């Protein structure tokens, strides 16, 4: 038993739920949430932004100093950094961004990096700002993570679209 709240069950082990990820975090302090980051760390907009304006650009910070010391991730990956006050930790995953002409097949890359933690707290990837459909998005994460994942869809419209949609 968890402390996750008001999600639809899709799968055994996919849940949803039409939230804020910022207070959805902040409620329930995960051990991982994830963020929808690119490769440069630079969370300026979207979950991203909002985030780390959650974390006060502590986020930010520690992500400049990751970036100086490792440098840029590959689309497809992640790193784990602090979580802050939102979370244990946080998992930085970069989705291919569609707005970029990044490959799409990379998504279910960028999804197995779920499969390294047994509960996340996650942004549905690709979609939103990252220009992917994101009824693809929600079937390549439900087919590829094996591990618990709890989604939280910001969009309203978005959220009762891929309910109702879901196969
Ligand atoms: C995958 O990242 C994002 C996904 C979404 C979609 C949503 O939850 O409404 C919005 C903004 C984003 O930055």
């Amino acid at each position: 038993v968890n402390s996750f709240s008001g999600y639809l069950k899709l799968t055994d082990n996919v849940y949803i739920k039409n939230a804020d990820i910022v207070e959805e975090a902040k409620k329930v302090k995960p051990t991982v949430v994830v963020n929808a980051a690119n490769v440069y760390l630079k969370h300026g907009g979207g979950v991203a932004g909002a985030l780390n304006k959650a974390t006060n650009n502590a986020m930010q910070v520690e992500s400049d100093d990751y970036i100086a010391t490792n440098g840029p991730l590959k689309v497809g990956g992640s790193c784990v950094l602090s979580g802050h006050n939102l979370a244990k930790h946080c998992l930085h995953v970069v989705g291919p961004n569609v707005n970029k002409g990044e490959d799409i097949q990379l998504l279910k890359s960028a999804y197995e990096n779920f499969n390294q933690h047994e509960v996340l707290l996650a942004p549905l990837l690709s979609a939103g700002i990252f220009g992917a459909d994101p009824i693809h998005s929600l079937r390549v994460c439900v087919d590829t993570v094996r591990t618990n994942v709890y989604l939280a869809v910001f969009d309203k419209n978005l959220y009762d679209k891929l309910v109702s949609s879901f196969l």
